[PDB]
């Protein structure tokens, strides 16, 4: 009823919080919208960072249409510039309970008027806690055939033990979630004083991890502090609350944008078989 | 146990893993060594980065003395250089359990380490404040003489918005009666190889004011230097366009840890 015209649903996964998985979701969304797709982002990771905060709409009023909730507009579609619309909904609008809280969460998600949508990215909570696993089942239960394109697993090179990406991958295999690929966030550094991107500790090992699972490796994302500034203050990056509709335009000046453009283009060829 | 001649025991604490705690412990050890103190390091943090691997003694064969394990010598004292001996002992020396049994073995392992004469014993604890880890802290409190346990150093990250992490450590230190030597805000900024320019975009004093609001010492701010990692990994001296303790003198982090160490020493002996 709510997702009946959403073409592709992608879950953004993590075995542990603190990997910047909500940053990854934000930039996947912006990049897909820069490629001309209509993008939705559903945030059900109430522990992790606020996705509406990153889109500078954390103070927006969720409008109510006849029979549902209208997602918050980050920016409208723009044919002349070839960018698609971008809309967001947060579980924090609905919100200390047990199974009844799962039932309310499921009703709420089924109440969002997503309308036509090329891609709906889901910011899922980290880890496979019994509370989270049932929510993951809920999505699968309400998903329709062919719709769930699969999952994107976000990790870091820094993790000595990959038991959480091993865990999230194993859960995906166990439940049939297709793994579209793994993203290695915070692998290297881009900085303002000069554009040189460096990771002298190159072997983050996340790629061999992707080999061990015969699973796709979408690429490495460096830290760019000008991205965090852009999200926080709205300042456009330069290389030697903010207005939300300007974000996608300022993002193509961020050094991370060409990286996510390539990650996006490969995610799209994977989902479209 | 066998703390019979350990003058000062410092706990390095953390609300959660991945904050660079084991590396902070590593550099406190090197700095205390460069200041002429004999130093031991007890790694009881299995989930974190292997501290033996940091000191480049991960392939050592630990020996058995008089009813217990003998610590591995990273380097011995050198009065000429003014550096002191540096020993490490970790579980990763002896493993190629979960639940209460895991912590039982870890408590028994701690009991079985023969430390002998020592100015400072640094203890790399597992993060968090679970009841298991509390039991580890309680054991140390019992085997420690009234002046022996100097206090706890709490490592935190400015990027993390979970300040309460800090709080549950200093609440727990005050609940167990463990002095708080200070807070170290790690991963605060980033030094770069292409030029020694440190970049930091967080509050630039947010950890300072938060430690003031808690009435706890603020020991200082430590940025990320990837050349420290390549030195730990390949022995390459950090350049900024023999022994680890001496090569580390060329790492930008070393003057930072000289000042932090010095403040800790003043706090300890008063
Ligand atoms: S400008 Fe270049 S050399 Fe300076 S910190 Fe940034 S990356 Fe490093």
């Amino acid at each position: 009823m709510s997702l009946s015209q959403v073409k592709h649903i992608i879950l953004v996964l993590s075995g542990k919080g603190g990997v910047g998985k909500s940053s990854v979701t934000t930039q996947l969304a912006l990049s897909l919208s820069q490629a001309g797709y209509s993008v939705g982002v559903l945030d059900v990771d109430l522990t992790g960072p606020s996705i509406p905060r990153m889109f500078a709409v954390e103070d927006a009023k969720v409008k109510q249409g006849s029979g549902g909730w209208l997602p918050v507009v980050v920016h409208e579609a723009n044919p002349s510039t070839g960018i698609g619309s971008l809309r967001v909904m947060s579980l924090g609008f609905l919100l200390w309970r047990g199974p009844k809280k799962t039932a309310m969460v499921r009703q709420f998600m089924s109440d969002v008027l997503w309308d036509e949508l090329d891609f709906l990215l889901v910011d899922t909570p980290p880890g496979t806690s019994d509370e989270h696993i049932s929510l993951a089942e809920t999505l699968l239960q309400e998903a329709r055939p062919g719709q769930l394109s699969g999952a994107i697993v976000v990790t870091t090179p820094q993790a000595v033990a990959t038991a959480d990406v091993r865990k999230e991958l194993n859960f995906c295999k166990k439940t049939g979630i297709r793994v579209l690929g793994v993203v290695e966030n915070m692998s290297g550094f881009v900085c303002p004083n000069c554009s040189e991107c460096t990771n002298i500790f190159s072997s983050g090992g996340g790629e061999i991890m992707a080999n061990d699972f015969n699973v796709r490796f979408l690429g490495r994302v460096p830290i760019d502090p000008q991205f965090l500034v852009l999200i926080e203050t709205g300042k456009r990056p330069r290389y030697p609350t903010p207005n939300s509709s300007l974000l996608v335009d300022k993002y193509r000046d961020c050094s991370l944008a060409p990286i996510f453009r390539a990650i996006t283009a490969d995610v799209v060829v994977a989902v479209e078989q």
